[PDB]
RNA sequence: UUAG
């Protein structure tokens, strides 16, 4: 429901699974629900984990299967890129480059980077 | 250790 506000994105983005499994979903940032394990995000309200990647999952530059961390959902490290990008300490912390260049961002309300200060009224 |  409240996807248009950043506070809700923070609390809920890819916390839950997409109703529709067909390929109609662009299967990425455009859908606020998760489609696989590598897309999944533990809600930071239920699970307290650090911004840093779990090295049992992230080997170098590749995010791998989050299973194969023997810690499971109790791991105090991020298990997916989504978990990191939308971490309370990471989210909107850095200027969105696409917005700074073009004046528009394709990821829109699901960009994990900062856009421009909105006016209040 | 943010660039999907
Ligand atoms: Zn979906
Ligand atoms: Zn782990
Ligand atoms: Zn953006």
């Amino acid at each position: 429901p409240r996807w248009q506000e950043t506070a809700y994105v923070l609390g809920n983005y890819k916390t839950e699974p997409c109703k529709k499994p067909p390929r109609l979903c662009r299967q990425g940032y455009a859908c606020p629900y998760y489609h696989n394990s590598k897309d999944r995000r533990r809600s930071p309200r239920k699970h307290k984990y650090r911004s840093s990647p779990c090295p049992n999952v992230k080997h170098g530059d590749e995010w791998g299967d989050p299973g194969k961390c023997e810690n499971g959902d109790a791991c105090q490290y991020c298990h997916t890129r989504t978990e990191q990008q939308f971490h309370p300490e990471i989210y909107k912390s850095t200027k969105c480059n696409d917005m700074q260049q073009a004046g528009s961002c394709p990821r829109g309300p699901f960009c994990a980077f900062a856009h421009i200060e909105p006016p209040p009224l």
